[PDB]
């Protein structure tokens, strides 16, 4: 619901547990009140004034020294108000000046929810949801500023955008423009943000916010492996199953910055949005820029429930794929299978090996292309190698499905190396500094994508390829970050130029199962899932670091978008060994798959193929669509261990991996989650009954181990 | 010491005790190897080099994936280099391009520690320090950068500063530029920095550096009261008697960006330099910038020898004042006493109460200009309101001469309010946005200290005010940050103008006792104690407040520089009552002084002047320039205590101050620090003898207190 | 250089369920005498060591069948078993002469050149309150009386391991078996924590083989004598199941600890790391001069991607020029103390490292 009080010009967002409330002041700036539980008052009680040293006061409050915008909490702060925090947005003039000093203008509240240009949003029905707009202005920048506010009552979601308009006559500049700021009076607060790097993304780091900035970003034209756009602000004291936390997840897969500030006041100040360097971006007389959305939420219960309220949104009101209610094919992926060194008839036997096992899809990843023999040429030389694949594509794929699989296929329209025909010919293509010479990275360079004609290019390759038979599956790959960016609008150009190229694909191909990648995760972001509704989770295929990797992409992302595959071992990222069974429970927190040679497997090893899908076939639908739960910390505990819990609480399949070994074990319980207390519960291999309360409170003992890293499945059905 | 090994192309900076080192690359890249202990070896094997995913390569690397600066350690990294962490310096170049990837192109060592263009630096003479220039340069970017570092041996400080210098035709812009730049390829470390808010500042934020960046600083054309333009960067572990600790202090008065990170890979990038933000500098062709100084140093012994680093370089090599080395008049203030409610009389009375109890000075504050009184008129408006002060100035000083007691006045020059004639003659000198109603902090505006003719004006009626009379001492005041910024040149501009007009005063009265001030200690800076040996340390003369922020400001700046008077109770700004003892020995803990009516004081009270002036008086030389420990931190313990020791260790004072109360009480011990162990030490009241060892392990037993927040000190001698 | 002949040659101890208290030779497992057995482990070149449990009784025992009353018990009351075993009341001179007589047959009988006095259930049936102090004056007493009559003895003591690992013990012995775990990444923790009051040459440490059989986990043989260095070293497995290229490893191993045995045994030890919170195991042993150092890591945790793992070392002389052996690098103390070495980037898991270091 949304409604606006004239006479105190307040507006309430309510979702069916939480409430947002915002007023315009007497002076026209537009205060945050209130984000919490849900509440009918009128909450502007809270906003306080005394005249606080250095804090000081709009022309427009005359003598009154107590009105601050240094001091008081804001829907939209920005520079030039007087306020000296971490603002919102900053905004160079047609004269040069960086000043913003927003007032209200306008509003309008309407059914539905909004949609963003080029952009990928939330959406939902008229039903389902109200949108705010907002109007604020600045007269001396001739800048409007249209804040958007999404209400999904049943998903406890509140979505935030903004659109900038330039009312003058001369060019304007964008110089910082975030999507949502959080504004807190009061309270103690840790930050959790998802760090990592190439082959380990989004380790959790929990810290206390002290007085300063906890800020992250990035400006490597992605969204990155080095820090996700997600933020969880916790109330201190905040554990999984209690206490009050916010979240901000951006909508978005290139750069971004979130800031989190503890001030003078011990005020809080949480921000997300575009990153302000190499962001500078010109707008014309007349023109509108639009920033891309942040998903905020709340919960009262703790981050497990917070978590749960992103992974509903995300699969109901992100994803758009028909793969979101529909069984996924089981796939094998030839990448660490045979990396560059295969051919056609080495793909065929990939298939015959896998329909033998029950797998559905076999995957031709990298090196089927132009001369790719490795990774140093041949990137946007589109054209299939022939010799290599010992005969066309369409009969490639044929050979394939008279093998009863299905077929997918890997690309990487993004890029171009020097050793190419495409560069060969059109070398300003990529992206450059002229007279400098550009950093390399895996050997490769961006195509410039906020280039019609570079995408267009592109964009017909691709078809022509993809167009040879029936492709069931594509993986979009991109594999290094941008550099030498050569103006401020180009960061912001070249994503809108990816999601033109993808929703065009997307499209044509309406019927094709689209998995992202970023080198792994490197662009896990819910911009991606948009268009893909599963991304590959990471390169680190080691079952032991994909506990870590899977359980801090679970804070907000679904267990569906999560690319798994068993691989081999040695592992080829680690050296380390773990058994066929730890990585099969492992791989199925997510999309399952393979990625392995079975030819060179024992034949036990192919019969535990054999049974681990036939298994994951029967949890799919759980493990995909029910509730998940975080029942350890696999950084501080001995297990790493979750759930899936159907919606009406009578199934649940739990998980478990043990990751530490010594003698003389102690006995090791796992305490589940989700589950009805009074309804009793039969576990299915061991034939014994619980009850809910008794599986919550006490847990099941797991059984002892007699080797390292060993896992375990249980499951429970509701008699 | 400063060495160049041309071989290994190696620079190495050796101080007394500390080494800190760096190397050219065989690409041209200025690498950072170490600061640390002191070492005669070559640490260049500290380097490694690994494939890691996303971290690209410069060009000139070819095809060696394992060379990225994404990933190693820099003295001064840039935005242009394919590193993706917080950078030190961006440009924007003639053509609008952000990049600067810097190379190396020569250097020079001179005996010798180096000034800056219209800056305040630490100072020292050629056979105390020694200057390496390092020339930098980027070819495409035409920008030529001089890494300047002073190496002051026996203090164990090396200074960083920077020139940039604009080699190409076109305008270019400075967007980013920090000092100083330290990155550790190894270690945990903890964040120390000293937040605050007006009449509260710098109280210690210190918490562990998480994945992610620590921020703060300033935008508010000042260093601040909300962040001091200083941090700690300590190990994990590290205490006030052991451990390492690496300090970062910014010689500078205007706005500051401070950024610790700790990236991917485990490693932590420390930058502090100017603000990026309301900073776009222009740069004609074959034109220079300036960044101003930071003061670096390491201890591996603790913090608290770390702080006596910094003391000793403010005292000997920041501060110019003779009064480093000189009694210091003991001087009582009119504000508090007297607020705007004073004439020419009241002041007269103040200086007969004052010499009847061994005050040295009167200082008449605020209100004796324009028709002031109140703070809503009249700054620009200098000269003397004859009506207030029953006569002229002049007179004014010969009355209180012939008291026998020296003169102070305050000035506030940089500022402006609407109501005087000043602003009346002319509105525009105001900084503000043409079209734009400014915000007004007290009432008031700042004035364009960048322009020339503002300054003179101002400057011109300082003279005819401080050549009425001999005035011993200026408190030169600043109430408001500043706001309506209106160009990127601005900030900085206006900050060179106080400069350039604070050396024109200092020069002009040279015997000057200067003390600085902004609201307290909004400027509290070493770019401010190059001009004022003392600043006012904050408006809150509690004397329980003023151990905290004492405290906090010590972790930096000696007790001589800190502002400190003994004021009535119930204090004007907490409301809080404590006995005249624990406000003597808290005021003790810097300048000393009162400000106060002492006509309102009981005779007992008076007595107590007396006696607290005579122990000053005694302390003053071991107070100012004996070594200083704290003994507790008063945010945790039970006290708040300190002490002061000869450079001898033959004398100490210790301070006291009681900062809880219960029933039935234990016994405290204070623990002293910083003696000699197997030394005998008198305590002159009670005349009982302790080794140094005792004094250092043990302690001493504090009386039994009878009323709620008491104070003490104990005097020792050595036998 | 020696053989230990462990539990399992008296009586008819083929388990763990009797003959405690029948320390007769079971010459029928023996294939002959004791004294036989041990000139024919002295013909190849090997000293004989051989293994004891004074103090303990099974009541399957010839000793227990003749003197019931001799075990730890309440009168009418059925005691605490564990291991399947009683103790004997060493409080009482009978008993213990009784068992003393028995040992110093078993050692009269050929040149043992070391024993190891193991103790495997903890006291119950507490009968009086002088019982718990007196049983161990009774041990003491006859730990002396053993250790006079046979004063070339290497006396190691055991408890299940490290259940007496005390400084009493030491007195006596100069080695105790640290314990059953022999795990190498177990150890490291062990290791760590009896390094706190205890001598790394007081710490018995084996190489044994993988999989571990008390954790399951498999360990490099690298790993195994990394760890195993720090303290006696020995090994307790079969070599006739390794491979050659393992063999080879054990003739290195041993020619490395006999190399270092007076650094490790005698120098100044350094805990490097804790192996609760740290990415690797790490510890160092120095001279009394400081001109040399061995310096031995465990990498505990692995990732892809590495990050560089520095280790820093402690007790150096810091203006001093150090030399690593197998690199030929030379650093100064400071460097080494304040910077550290980087690791060589891991292959596999829990990979291990010996350093030395030697003043030039
Ligand atoms: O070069 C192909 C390779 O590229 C990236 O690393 C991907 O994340 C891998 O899964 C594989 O597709
Ligand atoms: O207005 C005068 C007043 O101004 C600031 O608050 C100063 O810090 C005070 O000490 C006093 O000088
Ligand atoms: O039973 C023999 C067995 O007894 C205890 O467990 C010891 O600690 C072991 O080393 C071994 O001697
Ligand atoms: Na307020
Ligand atoms: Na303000
Ligand atoms: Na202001
Ligand atoms: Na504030
Ligand atoms: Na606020
Ligand atoms: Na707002
Ligand atoms: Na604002
Ligand atoms: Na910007
Ligand atoms: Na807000
Ligand atoms: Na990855
Ligand atoms: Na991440
Ligand atoms: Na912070
Ligand atoms: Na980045
Ligand atoms: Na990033
Ligand atoms: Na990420
Ligand atoms: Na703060
Ligand atoms: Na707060
Ligand atoms: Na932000
Ligand atoms: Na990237
Ligand atoms: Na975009
Ligand atoms: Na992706
Ligand atoms: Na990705
Ligand atoms: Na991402
Ligand atoms: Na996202
Ligand atoms: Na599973
Ligand atoms: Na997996
Ligand atoms: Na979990
Ligand atoms: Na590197
Ligand atoms: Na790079
Ligand atoms: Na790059
Ligand atoms: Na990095
Ligand atoms: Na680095
Ligand atoms: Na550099
Ligand atoms: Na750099
Ligand atoms: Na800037
Ligand atoms: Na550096
Ligand atoms: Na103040
Ligand atoms: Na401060
Ligand atoms: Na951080
Ligand atoms: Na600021
Ligand atoms: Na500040
Ligand atoms: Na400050
Ligand atoms: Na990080
Ligand atoms: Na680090
Ligand atoms: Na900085
Ligand atoms: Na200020
Ligand atoms: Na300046
Ligand atoms: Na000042
Ligand atoms: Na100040
Ligand atoms: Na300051
Ligand atoms: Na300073
Ligand atoms: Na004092
Ligand atoms: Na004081
Ligand atoms: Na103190
Ligand atoms: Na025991
Ligand atoms: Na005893
Ligand atoms: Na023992
Ligand atoms: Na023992
Ligand atoms: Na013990
Ligand atoms: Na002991
Ligand atoms: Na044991
Ligand atoms: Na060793
Ligand atoms: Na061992
Ligand atoms: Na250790």
């Amino acid at each position: 619901a949304i409604i606006y009080n004239p006479n105190k010009k307040i507006f309430t967002l309510h979702t069916a547990h939480t409430t947002y409330q915002m007023q315009v002041d007497p002076l026209g700036y537009l205060l945050h009140l209130y984000y919490g539980e849900k509440t009918n008052s009128s909450m502007d009680y809270v906003l306080t004034y005394a005249d606080r040293g250095f804090s000081g006061n709009p022309y427009a409050a005359g003598m009154d020294r107590t009105y601050s915008l240094d001091a008081l909490p804001q829907e939209y702060p920005s520079l030039g108000t007087g306020d000296y925090r971490n603002i919102a947005l900053n905004i160079k003039n047609e004269k040069g000046v960086e000043s913003a000093d927003l007032l209200f203008k306008s509003y309008e509240i309407r059914n539905g929810k909004y949609r963003l240009q080029g952009l990928p949003a939330v959406w939902a029905d008229e039903k389902e949801a109200q949108t705010l707009e907002i109007v604020l202005a600045d007269e001396n920048a001739q800048v409007e500023v249209h804040l958007l506010y999404g209400v999904l009552e049943e998903n406890d979601v509140i979505t935030r955008s903004v659109r900038i308009k330039n009312t003058g006559t001369g060019q304007i500049t964008i110089e910082k423009a975030a999507a949502a700021c959080l504004d807190f009076v009061q309270g103690e607060f840790d930050v959790l943000r998802f760090y990592g790097k190439h082959a380990m993304e989004r380790n959790l780091e929990r810290t206390p916010l002290g007085h300063g900035t906890i800020a992250f970003g990035s400006r490597r034209g992605t969204s990155s492996h080095q820090y996700n756009p997600a933020v969880i602000l916790a109330e201190k004291g905040t554990t999984e199953t209690a206490g009050s936390c916010y979240g901000m997840l951006f909508v978005y897969s290139g750069n971004f910055s979130c800031e989190a500030e503890k001030d003078q006041f011990n005020q809080t100040r949480l921000l997300l949005g575009l990153n302000e360097e190499l962001f500078s971006y010109p707008l014309a007389s007349g023109e509108t820029f639009t920033v891309p959305e942040v998903i905020l939420s709340y919960s009262a219960e703790g981050l497990s429930a917070l978590s749960q309220q992103y992974h509903n949104c995300i699969r109901n009101h992100v994803c758009r794929s028909k793969y979101v209610h529909m069984q996924r094919p089981v796939l094998i992926n030839s990448w660490e299978a045979a990396y560059f060194d295969f051919t056609g008839d080495t793909i065929v036997d990939l298939a015959k090996e896998a329909a033998s096992l029950g797998i559905d899809m076999v995957v031709m990843d990298d090196g089927w292309f132009g001369k790719r023999n490795d990774d140093n040429s041949s990137l946007g030389d589109w054209q299939v190698n022939e010799t290599k694949l010992g005969g066309s594509l369409a009969e490639l794929i044929t050979r394939v499905h008279e093998q009863g699989m299905k077929f997918g296929i890997w690309i990487e329209p993004e890029m171009i190396n020097e050793d190419s025909d495409l560069y060969r010919a059109h070398p300003d293509w990529a992206i450059r500094i002229q007279g400098k010479k550009p950093v390399r990275s895996r050997n490769q360079l961006l195509l410039d994508f906020s280039r019609k004609e570079v995408r267009d290019c592109v964009f017909d390759q691709i078809c022509v390829v993809l167009d040879q038979g029936k492709i069931d599956y594509v993986k979009w790959d991109m594999n290094r970050s941008m550099a030498d960016v050569y103006a401020g609008n180009l960061s912001y150009d070249y994503v809108l130029g990816v999601y033109d190229f993808m929703e065009r694909l997307c499209s044509r191909y309406p019927d094709l199962l689209l998995e992202g990648c970023s080198g792994g995760g490197g662009r896990f972001d819910a911009g991606m899932l948009y268009y893909s509704p599963q991304i590959w989770c990471s390169d680190n295929t080691d079952a032991i670091n994909r506990t870590r990797i899977q359980y801090g992409t679970s804070f907000f992302y679904p267990v569906s978008a999560m690319g798994a595959h068993v691989s081999a071992v040695p592992n080829h990222q680690t050296g380390r060994v773990t058994s066929f069974h730890t990585r099969g429970v492992t791989a199925m927190a997510g999309t399952f798959g393979y990625e392995l040679n079975p030819a060179l497997l024992s034949d036990e090893e192919k019969q535990q193929i054999r049974e681990q899908i036939k298994t994951y076939k029967k949890y799919e639908t759980l493990i995909n669509e029910g509730t998940y739960w975080r029942l350890s910390d696999p950084f501080t505990d001995e297990i790493a261990a979750w759930m899936s819990v159907s919606e009406e609480q009578d199934h649940a399949l739990v998980s478990v991996v043990r990751l530490m070994a010594e003698a003389n074990q102690a006995t090791v319980y796992v305490r589940l989650r989700g589950l009805k207390p009074d309804a009793v519960y039969l576990e299915e291999q061991s034939g014994r009954q619980y009850s809910g309360a008794a599986l919550m409170h006490a847990g099941i003992p797991l059984p002892p181990f007699t080797e390292e890293y060993e896992a375990y499945q249980f499951a429970f059905t509701e008699l």
